[PDB]
């Protein structure tokens, strides 16, 4: 450990795409979703989408997002 030349690795873009939550009010960062709420929610509320009713949370089902191309073999 010691001071050596002036930091040139800089790996630091724009943040501008993060969007303020609308129930909570945190800070997150918008990414590709399926447009279902008219309005912004953090990564946080949204998994309190309050759709579970049954006290059971997954018996052997994998949710997986939208991917390329679909699944075969
Ligand atoms: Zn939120």
């Amino acid at each position: 450990g010691s001071s050596g030349s002036s930091g040139k690795r800089q790996k630091i873009h724009l943040g501008d795409r993060s969007q303020k939550c609308s129930k909570c009010g945190i800070i997150f960062i918008r990414r590709s979703t399926l447009s279902r709420r008219k309005t912004p929610m953090c990564e946080k509320c949204r998994k309190d989408s309050c759709q579970e009713a049954a006290l059971n949370k997954d018996e052997g089902n994998e949710s997986g997002k939208k991917t390329s191309g679909p699944s075969s073999g």
